[PDB]
């Protein structure tokens, strides 16, 4: 069986089987060379170059390990090279998703752009996997290595998008911990987050001290609560406490990142703006738009980071003005900072309601009388989502008994830079925090 | 003051007037050109671009300069001269075009033999584009940078010299030219950050530390020109260094299937150059090959250009398109060989273009059962540095004692045997069995008559 | 089967056996003898004792055979012989004693002049007595190991051999490679130095170039002269070149330190003064001394830096002089240092005349005559050997390399000078500004009526 | 001034009055005390002393009074206190005994229950013995310190005040109360004490630290925080203190609590107990103590080391047999075995006068199905571990405006190894925690 091997600086080698080759070399998978892990962190941290396409590879190749590591130290478990296959294809396609700049395209332009649609990259992925193997002929290609395809097809949808009183119909309730692998939300620790800790504290220049290998060598799979469920060997602990921190800080010090956000918000603020204008041929030769590509996983295939700069070197006077903001990251003249906020307790800001934050901000009325006035577009109000002892909602096991176990932040930019334009924007916004009931801004 | 986190430097902190010069759309354009053009199409760690590379450079530039004027202020290194170093770092790269190195070393070669062009080149027209089109001349004087004196100088520092040869800089301060770009012995910080960048990047492991070696140089005298100069105990590092070179010259720059999916990019923007219209300076309009006339039509020339070729609909790009569609679906040209011209004279860039017929018009003794026209040959000549004869650089190098600085060590077979060499592959876009039969041997003949070395089996 | 977890190395697995042999008195006692003896009391971060020593130079050189015998399976390197390797780097170091080189290199030659021994000798002995004490061959046989010929292996990588007829009686020529691992004395490279070369450069904070596990990555074993022997390849020359300076580093900085060395001469000053009044237990009930305890090996496991202490902290009035030089050490009022010297040109101080240096610097006529005038006992006379009783060598020379397409056959003053010296120093007890006037003019005299040369202001 | 090249802060510049406080037999008496004590012998890298790690501390005290009275000239900030500042750095830990946190947190408990002892009352005794042994006042007035307001100030930086809502400290006036925040802290734990050694344990463990105490140093400013000056970070140095605090927690969790090596360091404290009442130091007039009573006379103290781990493993007494033959399990590596674990239930703090009463309790609960072995309570070991988000009690400042701010855990050991005495040790183990209400042991 010929394999390639494919040099990868976070996972060393990494040896591809010939029907995950095929998936790969797709005009859908290759797409991911053009979507940029972080984002609007680049232009923050210039080692940040990475894209979805390098990313999507370690979690195939995590993905495999960890089964097959499973596998042969619980060969009770009956895992089949047929599914060691398919955790390995989910692990691949996880974030074929993603739309330009990652989680800017699901997390903030769409809502912006299309409030009513309900749509996260997950969906995407489970669409553009689809239109994958249609596109390119795979189900022949699986048939031959023994993967039967209505059956894993759909076991593969399910480990990224979930289920489409066992609520999976891609394996029985007796491989439970198959789905615990490429996407796990009960506890938050899967062969994803492993890579893109590892690979955004590489290119970051941030200190990673959990040690994957270690974790995948000791994984076993133990009865819990009647579940099957992936548990860890109890002294692999301090380890996971180095996972949790480094996760924390990836989070303080990348993610949440001022001016990354901010920047993060300009190029949506711009992609809203070209709306109207850009037109993406879909199938059928129909067009759509920025926001309406995610419609059609045709028009969507060429939907990458490109467009950034399909909007920058543009001549058309239309365009224009989605143009200028693009310039003004260039030139660095950023949309300046505010203030941040919190909502206490409660219920979360959800992102339909995004669109109507600017509005509220720009119709509060701070109780000294200003003499500028602003409006809503002269506001960006940034809704950041985070996500207790971490360790509890682990299951670990006794190696002398194996079998056996023992939120969100709100920002708020102003387009106007001089000065009392800006002390208004102050104003307004501790006064909207007030009567939304949001903490008090420092 | 702005502070940049890297991940090959830690922090690199930036002056006001580096941060005015970075922040134009004439630097920014380097974060669209990934370092080592089609080497990402082959290692996908190797995502990185120009941009990073040259915050990087700029920085080691600066580094270098201060070490020296703390340790020899004798040197008379004044903060003017410290801020030209590290702009000419900083700015070293500006002349680059999509994919690098496939840009100027095989596409213009290809499309305008006629043309002499380097990177080098456009970094000093693409320099002097970013100071007008952003006024950094009073910025620059608000520094206590003299315009015309130092942006020669800066300019030098990257293309060399435009019977002391430089304008910019008295043969006294000769040693600051070593620094940004060092041609004798290929040791400056340049390399010092790619190598260590690429390392990065790549997963190869880079064992030169340029941190020892900034800290332990030396400007010493040696045959009455001012050097920098390494310290004895040093000699264990640039070894090192030498080595390093070399596992990324085979296992990266000279990989197989990189540079084919470079001969296929480029085969796809020969394709595309006639419909291509990119807008420079007065709205002229310019194409690929041509945007390297007008520093405004090529701020606008980037990867990009990859993408707009391959998303794009117009029919008339069908052709180039469908180049780019192969690299996709991993249909790529396949290897027939390689061959050296030993003994004999090296390829020159002029002569690219004439390459591919002379393959086509070899006549084998043997009837063939397919015939090949020039269309489907592609040949390519791959260069450690170009236009330069094989040097040991450990000779160029000059060492100094612990008991006798300002006075270098009067001055094997353990080091890396070539430094600068001419390699000729030969590709075939035809992939079934005895097209490619035909293609082998085709090639056979043509190295025979060029007497180049017979290809091995 | 343990794993100990190592700041220089990482994690370090333990076979059964070796856990067997380490968890003894014999070997514990290792705890307590600190590994630069009176670097100490000059290097506070030098803590560092014997035993995490001896369990690197085991975990090293299972590293080596290991990976000999994984990538050249042509050599049989057996699991019987993987373990004596380990055996010999944990034991090497069984026989060092208080204050390490301070006791075999000044103490034992000034107390029993007559005497020939070394610390090596020490292990051969003490790694005897551990094994009998704790019945030890039993566990070796339940190990796949023959004692008698296993032993007599492990002993001969320690102490070498027991004209050029081989002349090793533990293992037959095939495998000589073997003893080159753990102390290897034709080119100074093996990893007892490997180990403390990293962790004395750890806790000194002094940076080692040196990386071993690249080494032991690229390591073959080779054909050199008739002789099968350990080689690098051809791009780690410049990691050998890096492990040379280190190891002159570390001598020039450390090991040659001035007031470490005048302190390792007062606590061997004082141990003299002490030795007349101090019962150690050995075997039989039979009464030792600290000189004498070398003779038995249960006397000599219950000698350790210990000593130190209990001289210090003693009532006993017959230990009043030895405890006032171990307090004058505590106060910092040392011997006050005179001068350097080195025998250039002439024969080299053998032990067995230590003692009686002093007498000799006292009995030189100085004169223009003083009017202080001083006894033997108020002179130390310091013989500092970089390595005792070795002719002078350059080990680049005796190092084979090997070349990547020839797999199997083998192929300077940027280097360190020095490999070899004898440094020869004078303390005075004294420390009034005549007596030391006087005491320099006794040394000066002495140097020059030993033609060795003239000391430095 | 003397430059001591040190592994963890480079080097190390001693001004010429701590070089006469550090070469007296009281100071140089840390280099025969083991940082971590039992941890070496878990930890084979854990070979540094307290000696190193003061000298350390000595040394950042200095560099935080300085990088804040160069910033902030208006606060005061003489020389006079940034010499009293670096001997308090230096002397803090004096009054450590052998293997250092197992001698007052353990021994003396059990040997001496009716006692109350500290380390840090040790440090201020010691270093009143210090001073009045080598004439050291004569040398602090040469450099300008006025030693019975001085000596005062240096001894509360260490102890905490000695003698309510008034201010407590004679040694210093209030403007100067940032001060006594640079030694120890017991508000927040941020101090020069910890910064060391977090970065010297990390270094001799092998474990990696994150934390940058030179940034830090660099961004300290004092500020007013209710009525009070007090040491502050810069706001977005924040992250910096997050990877201090990651440290903290590693090295409680992977060295300072590790199970092999507590449960050595009860072995060490159970030799000497069995060896208290026959060994002698001799202390001030030839009086003879006591290894517990040590604490009592500091010449006496002043030779009570590590060394008395060897006095004990080299002695041939036979009066010592028992507490030799604890030793010698040790090298032999034949360990007390590790019973079970459990916190004590809300609010309550099992107290160190109480530690002696412990195995008696366990020994005497019945377990209450009948097990065919009976153990004594000098069979049991009963080890009480205690504990030193945080960010919240940190006060920041502003770049752009600066002056103005922005548990007990209890393991049981058996001391017989044999199977079945360990299943029975497990039933009074598991016992004892249900009649005194303690969380269930897990299973
Ligand atoms: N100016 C600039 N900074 C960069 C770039 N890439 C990374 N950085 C780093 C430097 C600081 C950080 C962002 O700095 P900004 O220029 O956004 O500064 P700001 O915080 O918006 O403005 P200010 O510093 O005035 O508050 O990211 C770049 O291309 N230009
Ligand atoms: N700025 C911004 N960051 C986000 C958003 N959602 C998540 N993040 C941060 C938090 C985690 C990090 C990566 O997200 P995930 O954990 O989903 O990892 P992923 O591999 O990128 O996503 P997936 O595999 O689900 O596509 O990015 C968002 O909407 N906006
Ligand atoms: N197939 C493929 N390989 C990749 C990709 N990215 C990196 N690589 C690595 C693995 C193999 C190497 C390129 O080799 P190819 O797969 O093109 O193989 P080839 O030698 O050209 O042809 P073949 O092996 O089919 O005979 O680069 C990718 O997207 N697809
Ligand atoms: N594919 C390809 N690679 C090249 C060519 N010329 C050089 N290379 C490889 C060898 C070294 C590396 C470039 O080294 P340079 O010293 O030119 O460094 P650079 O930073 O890329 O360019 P610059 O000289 O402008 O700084 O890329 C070329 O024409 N084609
Ligand atoms: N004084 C002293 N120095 C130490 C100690 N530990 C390490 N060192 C370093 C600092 C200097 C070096 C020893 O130098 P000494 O002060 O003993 O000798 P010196 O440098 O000639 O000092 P001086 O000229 O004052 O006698 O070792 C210590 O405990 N006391
Ligand atoms: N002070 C002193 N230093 C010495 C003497 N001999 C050697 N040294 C220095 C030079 C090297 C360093 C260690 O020497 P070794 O190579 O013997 O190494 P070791 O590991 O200490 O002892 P062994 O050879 O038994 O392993 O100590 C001596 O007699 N006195
Ligand atoms: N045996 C032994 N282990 C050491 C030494 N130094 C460090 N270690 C490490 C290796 C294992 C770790 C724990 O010690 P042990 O394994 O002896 O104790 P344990 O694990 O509780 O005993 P066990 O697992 O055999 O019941 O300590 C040493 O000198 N001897
Ligand atoms: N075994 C044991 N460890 C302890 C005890 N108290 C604290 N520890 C651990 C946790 C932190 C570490 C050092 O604590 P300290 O903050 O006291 O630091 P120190 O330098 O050792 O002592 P000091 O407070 O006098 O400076 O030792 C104890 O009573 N027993
Ligand atoms: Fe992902
Ligand atoms: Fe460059
Ligand atoms: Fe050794
Ligand atoms: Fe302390
Ligand atoms: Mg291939
Ligand atoms: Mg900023
Ligand atoms: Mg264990
Ligand atoms: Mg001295």
């Amino acid at each position: 069986p010929g394999m390639k091997v494919i040099n990868d600086p976070i996972h060393g080698h990494i040896e591809l089987h010939p029907l995950l080759v095929r998936i790969i070399d797709t005009p859908q998978f290759q797409r991911l060379r053009y979507i940029k892990q972080l984002g609007g962190g680049y232009y923050v941290f210039p080692g940040a170059s990475h894209n979805r396409f390098e990313h999507s590879l370690g979690v195939g190749y995590l993905a495999g390990c960890l089964v097959h590591a499973l596998g042969e130290k619980q060969p009770e478990l009956q895992i089949s090279e047929r599914d060691v296959l398919c955790v390995q294809i989910a692990g691949l396609c996880h974030d074929l998703g993603h739309g330009p700049f990652s989680h800017m395209f699901d997390g903030r332009f769409i809502p912006l752009a299309r409030p009513e649609v309900k749509w996260t990259h997950e969906q995407g992925s489970v669409m553009m996997f689809e239109h994958l193997i249609n596109s390119n002929g795979i189900k022949p290609v699986m048939e031959q290595y023994g993967l039967i395809p209505e059956e894993d097809i759909c076991f593969i949808k399910e480990q990224i998008v979930g289920p489409l009183l066992w609520p999976y119909k891609g394996r029985p309730e007796n491989k439970s911990f198959l789905y615990e692998i490429v996407s796990n939300k009960r506890n938050g620790i899967d062969v994803d987050k492993w890579d893109y800790f590892a690979r955004d504290c590489h290119h970051l220049g941030i200190q990673n001290n959990f040690d994957y290998k270690r974790f995948i060598k000791f994984a076993r799979v133990c009865e819990v609560d009647n579940e099957l469920r992936i548990c860890a060997r109890d002294k692999e602990v301090g380890n996971l406490y180095d996972m949790f921190h480094t996760r924390n800080s990836l989070h303080r010090r990348a993610y949440q990142h001022k001016v990354g956000n901010i920047i993060d918000t300009m190029i949506t603020d711009a992609f809203l703006k070209a709306d109207d204008y850009i037109e993406i041929t879909g199938a059928g030769g129909k067009k759509y738009r920025i926001s309406t590509a995610i419609d059609d996983m045709e028009a969507y295939t060429k939907l990458t980071d490109n467009i950034f700069l399909e909007i920058l070197y543009s001549t058309d006077p239309k365009l224009k003005d989605a143009r200028e903001i693009l310039k003004q990251i260039e030139y660095r003249n950023l949309f300046k900072y505010v203030g941040e906020t919190q909502p206490t307790g409660q219920i979360k800001i959800k992102r339909e309601d995004y669109e109507s934050l600017p509005k509220e901000v720009a119709s509060a009325k701070p109780k000294v009388l200003l003499d500028v006035k602003l409006k809503a577009e002269d506001f960006i109000v940034d809704v950041i989502n985070m996500d207790k002892n971490p360790i509890d909602h682990v299951s670990f096991y006794c190696k002398t008994a194996p079998n056996r176990a023992i939120e969100q932040l709100i920002r708020v930019y102003c387009k106007k830079v001089d000065r009392k334009s800006l002390y208004a924007a102050r104003q307004y916004f501790v006064q909207w925090c007030a009567d939304r009931n949001f903490t008090k801004p420092q």
